[PDB]
RNA sequence: AGCUGGUUCUCCCCGAAAUGCAUUUAGGUGCAGCGUCGUGUGUUUCUUGCCGGAGGUAGAGCACUGGAU
């Protein structure tokens, strides 16, 4: 009984994956984002 | 701008590198080394004992070459 309502929909688990917040704190991808310090790499990308 | 600075909430698990090659190359980067996660394998890793191997260092020596009272 208690038919399916629209608010009863949700996900298959592991379907939806939460985004990756860079640069928020520093408990987290903190200050350099993941990059380290001044390379070319530290600003840029270098092609393949 | 191969350059300088900045990049904001939390906790749980693991956790490095500053080495090799090459480089209009040396404070940059490519590949390899070292980290992590997923998947397959499952003791293959590592330590100690024993066994089979090649050597030319420390030491020693003058038989070769050289030095030398």
């Amino acid at each position: 009984n208690n038919p399916l309502k629209i608010h009863n929909l949700r996900p298959a688990p592991g379907a939806k994956t939460a985004k990756t917040r860079v640069g928020r704190g520093e408990a987290s991808k903190g200050k350099t984002a993941g990059r380290g310090t001044k390379g070319t790499k530290a600003r840029y990308q270098v092609p393949e």
